[PDB]
């Protein structure tokens, strides 16, 4: 079962794609989902991403701290004390996230799910 | 189609698994496969697998110059240039590697068939 997978997760009400845990198996193409916030709600498959993580040389949408974001590219995972960190760049510069500052908007979301969609 | 893709496929002779590209489908379920090292030969898709970069987190073999290999477990990919770099742990040590020197043994290979096998 998909049950217990990490994934990227559309959010409906905003389009934007954020990590989860899916948590069961609703039937009928629909997940209930656990956002790594603790939000929880049922999810169709075709806007569920297998990809944990968020592949190499994906554009994606950056958090700032101070609630400002940007898009950049993943050019790198990283591995430490068991989370994920994620090198962005934006105009040539490099910078480190952790997972939870990392999320994709509704088009780049959208790009991923021939190849990662649970559709 | 497949064709095109980078995958990790298994060579038949000694049973470990290496970086190359589906150039051809072959027909009923078999692929012709033109790996990194320019050696090319036809593949079942069982013993393909779909993962580029290979996987955080994987036990990998990785090769030194002086033909030496060992274990190790992937702990970062990295981008520059075009070309993938893979961070790899051994005995709480990190090295880097490039693409050609990270392949995967006949067990390394098989534990990633069921997620990631074109059978």
């Amino acid at each position: 079962s998909f049950v217990g997978l990490r994934v990227v997760a559309k959010w409906s009400s905003n389009g934007y794609f954020y990590s989860g845990k899916i948590t069961r198996d609703v039937g009928a193409g629909k997940y209930k989902l656990l956002f790594d916030d603790g939000y929880e709600c049922d999810v169709l498959g075709k806007d569920i991403l297998l990809c944990d993580p968020i592949p190499l040389d994906t554009e994606v949408t950056a958090l700032s701290e101070d609630e400002y974001f940007s898009a950049g590219v993943v050019k790198g995972h990283r591995k430490e004390s068991g989370e994920l960190y994620y090198s962005i760049e934006k105009e040539g510069q490099r910078k480190w996230y952790k997972r939870m500052a990392v999320i994709l908007s509704l088009e780049q979301g959208n790009r991923l799910r021939e190849q990662y969609g649970l559709g």
